[PDB]
């Protein structure tokens, strides 16, 4: 079926993936360099071998698409994918008066009581970002997250470039352009970032009237990351095609360091014994065409019928 | 043999490569998305199925390595790879008093006399850049060529970053870093460039004590470009390893738009009937270690024994 390339990457890593020490304190089995591709005319590459929440994907993408850097948008749609990053800022600031929270991610993963204290504090934070406009403005704003690199690349003139909106125009005028690239990697900022963009750079290509996208990920966590990463960019490819009145082609996923955290081995294995089902089908709103103005209800997933979810530890 | 991956890309493009209109006015057969890899412990991937001038590769690389943007360095080593770009600037400037030269590349490819006039003017230019220090400084300096993007990324503070020297330090301190990336793609400059960098971005990786590099090329001309592109980055990988006291691993070559100009079909075909020979062997100077201070005589190619050269039209 459609998702086989994923399953083959997992198998691949389990076999010849070498043990390499990673930034976190968990180990990894990894390979360097891998291309994988999905034919979007065959369906949406949302894994059926485990329930992946399409909502977190759909709302996070619109977030980037709006050039939004404030977590407040995510939280209103019950998306806490980025909470961790806002919170850490809030914690080491002068206005924080409460439990230590140092190394919170590790400490919570290691202490029962702490985790509960953590969720009380993070619960407080999420309420402040939601209601206190000044708080949201001072702590919910991440600054350098995708939607900013995509839609507001700050120039040396202090100006700002809409990389994405710009390339979409070139796609409509010079479809045969071999430079329809959007990059999220800025050398001046990357050395002072908690996490440089994993999704370094992507490229569009148009031939025979159908759109294609190739993403370059410098670091991927197979079991947890990739299932989300694939759906995000396959979805981007759809929306861009919708806008450009083009047909959908292929999503090519190139990798740098593709890895599997050792604390995920049993889970990946169990998944590897499941039989892919017929991939779901995506439906974008026919009437709406400005994908920058698209909202939740304009993107639908039909016939998604996956296997139960596989819970697994997040590495630290 | 070693170069089979190249030959397979060529075969691949000839078979399912679709005809796509390109920027120039020649046509192309192309594919979007391709990974190819070479095991540098097996030898240097300099094609034996046709004589590729290692010198133009070796001297151009040192050029980039020195953060040099002035063509004057190339010309002293009889390298005219970049002349075309300096010259065009010189031509449309106030100080140019001579034959029209408009569209010179095409006009020369189309007129016998013109071509001779062209080579007289370009001969003049090359002598001025070589001897007139102010001329060299005003016309030989390209400004935004690789060695600048690599070793002097201009920041928004007007400052300058040595991307390359910086990553080499991280390789020596955090070998297991999944962010050892050097990028040559700057969104603010790319929309005002004759040719945005084809060699968009590369990534290093270290495991089991041996270095690896993966290059991402957004546009490749199989017959003419790639044979040079491969040797350039395989060589970079060697020098970086030499510096870091590491072993050499693999060169992974990912592609965006890989193409074959139709005016190269007979030539590629003829090459495809040749039988690869044993790949040559590279030797870097054992005593010298600062690769930024390396010069010609510190890099040697042993046992290179290729088939005759294949002359073919440059597309325009
Ligand atoms: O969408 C994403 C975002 C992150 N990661 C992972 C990759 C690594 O596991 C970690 C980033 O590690 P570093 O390369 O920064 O060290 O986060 C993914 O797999 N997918
Ligand atoms: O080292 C190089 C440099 C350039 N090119 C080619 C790729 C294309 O043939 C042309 C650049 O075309 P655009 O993508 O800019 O349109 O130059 C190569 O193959 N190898």
């Amino acid at each position: 079926m459609l998702e086989q390339p994923y399953l083959d990457l997992a198998k691949k890593v389990l076999d010849e993936g070498h043990f390499k020490p990673d930034r976190t304190h968990t180990g990894t089995y990894s390979i360097f360099g891998h291309q994988m591709r999905f034919d979007l005319s065959k369906g949406f590459p949302l894994l059926t071998t485990k329930k992946v929440p399409f909502g977190l994907i759909k709302s996070e993408l619109l977030w980037f698409l709006h050039g939004d850097t404030n977590i407040r948008f995510l939280l209103q749609h019950r998306n806490h994918i980025w909470d961790e990053w806002a919170f850490e800022k809030w914690v080491k600031s002068d206005e924080y008066h409460g439990p230590d929270m140092t190394d919170f991610g590790h400490r919570s993963q290691k202490d029962p009581e702490f985790a509960a204290v953590y969720h009380e504090e993070m619960a407080k934070f999420d309420d402040r970002v939601l209601h206190d406009d000044a708080f949201a403005a001072k702590y919910g704003d991440l600054g350098l997250v995708y939607g900013s690199q995509w839609r507001a690349w700050h120039t040396s003139k202090g100006d700002t470039i809409d990389q994405l909106g710009d390339v979409i125009e070139q796609i409509k005028t010079h479809p045969y352009s071999r430079a329809l690239i959007v990059s999220a990697w800025n050398p001046e900022d990357v050395p002072t970032m908690a996490l440089p963009p994993c999704h370094t750079l992507y490229q569009f290509y148009v031939n025979d009237g159908k759109l294609s996208l190739q993403l370059y990920q410098r670091s991927a966590d197979i079991f947890l990351g990739v299932p989300f990463n694939i759906a995000s960019y396959a979805l981007l490819t759809h929306l861009v095609a919708h806008e450009c009145g083009l047909e959908v082609g292929e999503f090519i996923h190139t990798f740098g360091d593709a890895h599997l955290y050792v604390n995920h081995l049993d889970q990946i294995k169990e998944q590897l014994s499941r039989t892919p089902r017929p991939a779901p089908t995506l439906q974008l709103n026919p009437d709406k065409h400005d994908i920058f103005d698209f909202d939740m209800k304009d993107i639908k997933l039909l016939n998604y019928d996956p296997y139960p979810a596989i819970k697994a530890p997040v590495a630290v």
